[PDB]
């Protein structure tokens, strides 16, 4: 519509971060990331880093960590919503088994095909289901067409971020009961924090009053256990109970 | 000797203000914090060792992944008054069994009512002595039956790569070892830092070499995660 821009320069918080020392981060990166980051991540990441949205793409320190998640709870079957241009698909698709199956969901398949020829690299573009759509027809589809036993493992969530709580009452019916639910930017460049923050892209601003909204519902909500970690912009892992 | 404290890392804190870490506390952590692990937090701050209490937003994410894990036996190395082991103990069924060490009990017994009033003190087989000494006499007698799905590491920061050595052989295959303060209070960030006592520089550079060694070791797999003061997630390969 019309309106202010909303591209990447338009936003105010891209460069600011949750760790109070950019060394420290840098120390992370360098020490115990770099030298585990799959050459196709690093192709990826490296390409992506100067794309116009290069702020959106996942902290490679988190995608280690959620590829540690996949493993330890030996995920087989997850679902993505918010591709980009692949870097936590590709991380997944490392993760899983031979014969895993992701279910990946992203309204731009022009980005998923900027990192689909490093997905190829890898050898592990066959695990992939790609559907370019809006997330939230297809995850209601699936309320329609799925069975106990086809119920997801894990699911990353990292698209629209006003949509989360939205997603979220899908989540809890598509993901097993024991499986994780992961959603990113939980944290929001530390802006959750305070009831009123100003210089803020009215985007930012609704994203700011949206997760403080998400993270009291998580809280709150007992049909999952929760835990909030401060890694890369904020993630919240919920665990479906019942 | 008394012819010879003062430390300077003592607040846990690695996010960019106070008000982003209480916010966390708050909204995703004590609201989920077990009344009896409240309990036990609240009378471990008033201890003189408080520094050492594991983060409370590190120990939620501890009980997440034992139960992502489905972990049933677990070890842990440094109980101090017995947060992360409570934690532990509630997260796994009621069937599961924990081995604890620790070199000082009375720290353990500071706790150990909120253990009982829990109702998980029948998992636990606390063991006071020096960890390296239990793990090697476990090298011998346990047998593949026996491996723990899980190990926290928290105990004296200097021994962990040694620790690291016992336990990618007592934790299973696909099995999880687990590091607390790998980023101690930042400081591993820099190859020099004014000011530290004498201790706690002999951990900055064991961290610094613990780090390197985690992360070019091939028996397992690694995430350093900037959570508390830290913390790498060992998944064991072979
Ligand atoms: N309503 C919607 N439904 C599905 N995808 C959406 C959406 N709104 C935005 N998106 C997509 O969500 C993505 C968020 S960026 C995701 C980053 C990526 N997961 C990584 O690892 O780097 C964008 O690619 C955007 O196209
Ligand atoms: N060599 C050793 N073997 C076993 N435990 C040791 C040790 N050296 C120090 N420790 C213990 O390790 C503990 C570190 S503090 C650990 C904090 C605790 N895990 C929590 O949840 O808060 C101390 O209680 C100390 O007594
Ligand atoms: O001994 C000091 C100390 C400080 C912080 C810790 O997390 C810990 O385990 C020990
Ligand atoms: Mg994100
Ligand atoms: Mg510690």
């Amino acid at each position: 519509g019309p309106g202010m821009g909303a591209s990447q320069d338009d936003y105010a918080l891209i460069h600011k971060n949750i760790l109070h020392s950019e060394d420290l981060l840098k120390y992370i990166l360098e020490t115990s990331v770099y030298p585990r980051e799959h050459e196709q991540l690093k192709g990826l990441r490296e390409v992506t880093e100067k794309h116009e949205w290069s702020a959106a793409l996942v902290a490679a320190d988190e995608g280690l960590f959620l590829s540690m998640l996949l493993k330890l709870m030996n995920a087989k079957r997850t679902i993505e919503i918010g591709v980009y241009t692949g870097y936590s698909l590709l991380t997944t698709a490392l993760a899983l088994p031979e014969d895993g199956k992701i279910t990946a969901i992203d309204v731009n398949k022009s980005y998923f095909e900027i990192g689909l020829p490093f997905i190829q690299k890898a050898g592990v573009e066959h695990k992939i289901n790609f559907i370019e759509s809006e997330a939230l027809p297809v995850l209601d589809q699936m309320l329609q067409e799925m069975k106990e036993e086809d119920l997801y493992d894990f699911a990353f969530v990292d698209a629209d971020k006003p949509n989360y709580a939205n997603y979220h009452e899908r989540l809890v019916k598509l993901v097993r009961v024991g499986g994780a639910i992961v959603y990113d930017n939980t944290l929001w460049f530390g802006t959750v924090a305070f009831p009123e923050y100003p210089g803020l892209h009215p985007e930012e601003e609704e994203c700011r009053v949206s997760f403080r909204n998400l993270n009291k519902l998580l809280a709150a909500d007992p049909r999952v256990e929760i835990s909030q970690v401060s890694i890369g912009d904020g993630l919240t892992i919920c665990r479906r109970l019942y």
